[PDB]
C-alpha cells in the first residue's frame, strides 16, 4: 500500500496538527511501501537555514520513517516551494519534480501538488511565476534571515487582504500529456474522487484533504484506491450513562 498526504500546513501555532502528523508517522507510515507528500507540508518556508525548531522536529520524525525502511518523497507546494536539498538530507526525503508519473501496482498515476491546474486564478499565476523565477529565489535566499522573515510576514498579510478550483481542461491536458488514467493531487482542499475521460478512456482525479480538524490520506493498494479521514490524536473511549 502506498500513502499520499498533502496540505498539512504545519506551523508552531497549531501544535495539534504537528502531534497528529507525528502519530501518523509512528503508526500508519511505518507499514507503507512508500510515503508521498504532495506539497504544503509547512505553512511557510524561507530557506533551509531557518533554525525554527519545528523544522528539526519534523525532519527527525520523517528520517525515522525513512530509517525504518519506508522511502519518502516530496513535491513542493505553493506554500513551501523553497524546501531544498539541505532539508531533504536532514529528513531522508527525496525531492521530486512538480509533475511525476508512478507505477502503483500496475496502474500509471500522475502526481502533483495541483496548484498549476488552477489556470483561472490569474492573480495566483502571476504571483507563482514571480517567486518561482530562479534568480528571484536565489536573491531572496541570500538575504539575512531576519530580512526574509519580515518580507514573508508582509507578503502573507498582503495576500489575506487581497482575498480557486482547478480548470477541467487543464486536468485533461496533463492526463493526456502523461497518458495516464489516474491523477492524485492536493492544494484545493476539496477531498473528492472525480470521474472524467482522458485518452478516450475513463479517467479519475483523486483530491486530498487539508489537515484542518482531522487528518486525510489516500492509500493505494493493488485492489483499490482509498480516501481516508481520521482524527489527529488517539481519541480514548469513555461511556456516558444515557437512559432508555
Ligand atoms: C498564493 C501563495 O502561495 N502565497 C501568498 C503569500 C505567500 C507567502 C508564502 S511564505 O511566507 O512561506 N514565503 C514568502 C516569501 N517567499 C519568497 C519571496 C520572494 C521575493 F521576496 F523575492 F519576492 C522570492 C522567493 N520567495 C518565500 C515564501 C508562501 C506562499 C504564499
Ligand atoms: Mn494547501
Ligand atoms: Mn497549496
Amino acid at each position: 500500500a502506498t500513502l499520499f498526504i498533502a496540505d498539512l500546513h504545519l506551523q508552531t501555532e497549531e501544535p495539534a496538527i504537528t502531534a497528529g502528523f507525528l502519530r501518523f508517522l509512528q503508526g500508519e507510515a511505518r507499514q507503507a511501501d512508500a510515503l508521498y507528500i504532495l506539497g504544503d507540508l509547512f505553512e511557510a518556508w524561507i530557506g533551509d537555514d531557518d533554525p525554527n525548531p519545528l523544522h528539526q522536529q519534523i525532519a527527525s520524525a520523517i528520517k525515522a520513517v525513512v530509517d525504518a525502511g519506508v522511502p519518502c518523497y516530496f513535491i513542493h507546494g505553493n506554500r513551501d516551494f523553497l524546501v531544498g536539498q539541505r532539508f531533504a538530507r536532514q529528513s531522508g526525503m527525496i525531492l521530486l519534480a512538480e509533475e511525476e508519473r508512478l507505477d502503483l501496482y500496475g496502474r500509471e498515476v500522475l502526481i502533483m501538488h495541483g496548484d498549476t491546474l488552477c489556470t483561472d486564478d490569474q492573480g495566483y499565476l502571476a504571483f507563482r511565476a514571480k517567486v518561482h523565477t530562479p534568480w528571484i529565489q536565489r536573491l531572496f535566499l541570500a538575504l539575512p534571515l531576519f530580512i526574509r522573515h519580515r518580507i514573508a510576514a508582509r507578503m502573507r498579510a498582503d495576500s489575506k487582504a487581497a482575498n480557486m478550483d482547478v480548470n477541467p481542461q487543464a486536468v485533461v491536458d496533463a492526463m493526456e500529456r502523461h497518458h495516464v488514467q489516474w491523477l492524485i493531487h492536493g492544494h484545493t482542499h476539496r477531498p473528492a474522487v472525480h470521474e472524467l475521460q482522458a485518452n478516450g478512456q475513463p479517467a479519475w482525479r483523486v483530491v486530498l484533504g487539508a489537515w484542518h480538524s482531522e487528518g486525510s490520506m489516500v492509500k493505494v493498494t493493488p485492489d483499490d484506491v482509498e480516501l481516508i479521514h481520521f482524527p489527529f490524536l488517539e481519541e480514548n473511549l469513555y461511556f456516558q450513562s444515557h437512559h432508555h
